[PDB]
Formats: structure tokens, C-alpha cells, sequence
């Protein structure tokens, strides 16, 4: 009815719902995690149940008739489920049924309107086994006060599979369903919540991964995330609420630093001795995620979680080592200038081997004019230089056979990278075995979301 008071009144907006959406794959077994834009409330406070249909069909669409939401059909054709949570992870017995949520926005201390939604398909078996299945049963606690659990992960975007080509000629041997965006994500979802992380570090995000994928998984497990562009897909940091908090970002690209910052003036004289590897150099448009985390269990604790997705072409070596260089005297900068010397985590896809020059540098803290990369793509791009930088820095997980396993080719690319005067490694969760990632010859696979495996440590603080 009308609120008699509005005269005398300045009112609040109500908790409200501004986006709601049901994934539009769903499985047994796997979360379903609705995406929920709450205006002036939170989904912590805010009501849901869950329903399923009736039996497989029972829930004929109303023709024609609008929602702005879903498709909608008849109340009598739904059951209402146990769940009251945000998140549904549907059994075998709901296959072949749709699903449809009602939620009511709340704040705490009040509640908007409710709204309601159906999904647009059926639950489907899930995959048999999963790579990450076995992994999980080592991560599943949230960890305590004292450890930092550290995912590190190239995704595989959509903009770079989705392809016939990509599905013909890279990944001939994965089922083409597997292959499918809206199927990846949810194993990846399961993947990345399942293993009840503190910071993931994430690369080959699509915007619209993590918007509509990540961001609405993660965030109903407690982590909050920052997104960056490279250009057609780019990359993610997502922290657990419950142990930090984001103090500062510090984010750059390689090429706009190298260039116009006066704190690579020293690489960039040498660079610019070398005309036409400088030009190659420039023309790149990595990108470096920088974020500085605050504990929430001691004041005097922060931690620097650098993120990047390096130069992917293979005679790109003496790109990546300038990269690298450019990167570590940007995180000193930040780690040891803005902020007195506090711990650096530093994830991503380095696009390099163990046996690269950039490696070299990353675990020495030197390299010499005269390593083989600095011709890494011949003559005319040659540019030898001697680099230095500041850290201490060890692999956390070591160095895998691989971390990106695929028809053509396989080696170890991705490194979590940490400040070994500062910060120790309590445990690595096993990568699957040879066997398990050959089930289907390669990667992705029915069992398997990406072409790379994901990092997983647990890091304490010396
Ligand atoms: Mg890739
Ligand atoms: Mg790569």
C-alpha cells in the first residue's frame, strides 16, 4: 500500500536486486553460482531458495509472455528444494531438470522486493573424474591465520579457443564440448572454489569470464577480485575477504613504463643502443597486475601479489627477460619504496622454460651480457646487455615437467614466484599425474578446463 509518511520523509533506497542471472550451463555435481548485483544490500544478508522442476518437461514456458529475467512458467510445476543457500550444486537425481531461484534482497537490517528466475537449460551429467578431484582432497580447508594458500592459473580464453580452427588444429584430440566456454567455466568454478584459496592469481581472463563467471563464483566463497585488460582478454586477482583486504594497486603496462617512467631510465638507455629489438619491445602490450594486500588478522602484515601474462612468441626470449626486468624494478619500487620492504608474491604465465635466460635472471638476480637470448630472435633484434635486480626469488612449486600440456607442445611456463627471505612454502598440492593428463592425449579434456595446470601452494610467513 502507500507509505503515508513520504511527505514527511527522505527515504532510503531498498535493498535491490540490479543484476540477476542463472548460469546457462548447469551439472551434477558442480556449483550452480548465480550472478547477484546487489544495490544497497549484500548477498550475505540477503534470502535464498531454491526449486527444481517437477519432473524432466513439467515446466512448460509461458509463450510469448515477458520476463526480463528468464523464461516463466506455472509455480505448480516446481518443487522446493533443502536450499537456502546462494549457491546449488545439483545431484544426479535433479538430471534432466530445470532449476529456478527466488531471492529477496537484504542489507541486515531490512529486505527489497523479491525477485525470481528460471534457468533456460537442464542439469547434465557431469564428467565421470576431473584432474583437480584428487587435488582438492588436500585443500579442503580454508587455511589457517599463519598460510597464505597461492593459486596461480592461465584460464584459457575463449577469444583464443571458441575457434574451429583452435578446435581443429590446437586441440583436435579434446571433445568439441569441452572445448565450449560455458563448460570450461564450470569446471573451472568448481576447480578454483574447491580449492578454498587466500589470493588467485589468474591469466587469459575474457572481461566477460570475469564478470559473469568468476566473479559471482569466488565472491559467494569470500574472495573479491580486480580485473585488468591486455587487450583481448587480460588478467585477474581475487583475495579471500575473511584474511585481506586491498590497501593499494599498482598496476602498469611494460611498454608505457619502459618508455616514460623515470625509474627504467637506466634499461632504457641500454635498449636504446639496440634500435630494432627496442621497437619489438615497444610494440608489446603485456601488462603487469600489481595489488597490495593487508591482513585482517595483524595490522603489521602486508604482501605485494604481483600478476602477469609475459610475451607468448617462442623467439621472444630477449622481450620477456626485458619484461621481467622492467617488471621486478617496478615491484622493488612498490615493495620496497612505498612500502618498507614488505613480502612479494609474484604469479603468472612467464612464457618461459627453466632453461631461459629470464629464468636465469628471475632466480640469480643477474645475467650476462653475453646469454644466448639477448639474439633470441637473430641478429637484427640482438641486444645484449648485463641486468640486475634485487630479490631473493625461489619457485614455489618448483619446476613441473609442465604446466601447459598440449598436442603440439608441452613445458613448464607458469611459476608462483616468492621473496625467500620472507616467505616459505608449507606445502605444494600435487599437479596430476602424466597419466591423468594423457587420459584424452592432451589438454583441455572433458576432465580438464585449460591448456595449462594450475599452480596451488600453501606459503607461510618466516
Ligand atoms: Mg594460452
Ligand atoms: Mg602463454
Amino acid at each position: 500500500g502507500i507509505d503515508p509518511f513520504t511527505k514527511y520523509k527522505v527515504e532510503r533506497n531498498p535493498p535491490a536486486f540490479t543484476e540477476l542471472q542463472l548460469p546457462r550451463y548447469i551439472m551434477a555435481g558442480f556449483p550452480v553460482c548465480p550472478k547477484l548485483s546487489l544495490e544497497f544490500g549484500d548477498p550475505a544478508s540477503s534470502l535464498f531458495r531454491w526449486y527444481k522442476e517437477a519432473k524432466p518437461g513439467a515446466a512448460e514456458p509461458e509463450v510469448g509472455v515477458p520476463s526480463s529475467l528468464s523464461p516463466s512458467s506455472p509455480s505448480s510445476s516446481w518443487t522446493e528444494t533443502d536450499v537456502e543457500e546462494r549457491v546449488y550444486t545439483p545431484s544426479n537425481a535433479d538430471i534432466g531438470l530445470r532449476l529456478k531461484l527466488h531471492c529477496t534482497p537484504g542489507d541486515g537490517q531490512r529486505f527489497g522486493h523479491s525477485r525470481e528466475l528460471e534457468s533456460v537449460c537442464v542439469v547434465e551429467a557431469g564428467p565421470g573424474t576431473c584432474t583437480f578431484d584428487h587435488r582438492h582432497l588436500y585443500t579442503k580447508k580454508v587455511t589457517e591465520d599463519a598460510l597464505i594458500r597461492t593459486v596461480s592459473y592461465n584460464i584459457l580464453a575463449d577469444t583464443y579457443a571458441q575457434t574451429e580452427f583452435s578446435r581443429t588444429v590446437l586441440y583436435p584430440y579434446c571433445a568439441p564440448y569441452a572445448l565450449e566456454l560455458d563448460y570450461r567455466q564450470n569446471l573451472i568454478q568448481k576447480e578454483l572454489t574447491g580449492y578454498n584459496a587466500d589470493v588467485i592469481c589468474l591469466q587469459e581472463v575474457d572481461r566477460a569470464v570475469f564478470s559473469d563467471s568468476l566473479v559471482p563464483a569466488l565472491e559467494a566463497f569470500g574472495l573479491e577480485g580486480v580485473f585488468r585488460i591486455k587487450q583481448h582478454e587480460g588478467l585477474a586477482t581475487f583475495y579471500r575477504k575473511s584474511k585481506f583486504s586491498l590497501l593499494s594497486q599498482h598496476d602498469i603496462s611494460f611498454y608505457e613504463a619502459l618508455e616514460s617512467d623515470p625509474l627504467h631510465k637506466e634499461l632504457l638507455e641500454k635498449l636504446v643502443l639496440y634500435p630494432s629489438a627496442q621497437e619489438k619491445v615497444l610494440q608489446r602490450s603485456s601488462v603487469l597486475q600489481v595489488s597490495v594486500l593487508q591482513s585482517t588478522k595483524d595490522s603489521s602484515k602486508r604482501i605485494c601479489v604481483a600478476n602477469t601474462h609475459l610475451y607468448w612468441h617462442p623467439k621472444g626470449g630477449y622481450i620477456r627477460l626485458i619484461q621481467m626486468a622492467v617488471a621486478l624494478a617496478h615491484i622493488r619500487h612498490v615493495s620496497c619504496d612505498l612500502y618498507p620492504g614488505i613480502p612479494v608474491i609474484f604469479c603468472g604465465d612467464f612464457n618461459s622454460t627453466p632453461s631461459t635466460g629470464m629464468y636465469h635472471f628471475v632466480i640469480n638476480g643477474s645475467i650476462p651480457e653475453d646469454h644466448e637470448d639477448w639474439a633470441s630472435n637473430g641478429e637484427e633484434e640482438r641486444c645484449n646487455m648485463s641486468l640486475t635486480h634485487f630479490f631473493k626469488l625461489k619457485s614455489a612449486c618448483g619446476e613441473p615437467a609442465y604446466t601447459n600440456y598440449v598436442g603440439g607442445f608441452h613445458g613448464c611456463l607458469d611459476y608462483i614466484f616468492i621473496d625467500l627471505n620472507a616467505l616459505e612454502v608449507e606445502q605444494v598440492i600435487p599437479l596430476p599425474s602424466h597419466e591423468e593428463v594423457t587420459t584424452h592425449q592432451a589438454l583441455p579434456s572433458v576432465s580438464h578446463p585449460s591448456d595449462h595446470i594450475a599452480l596451488v601452494c600453501d606459503l607461510k610467513w618466516k
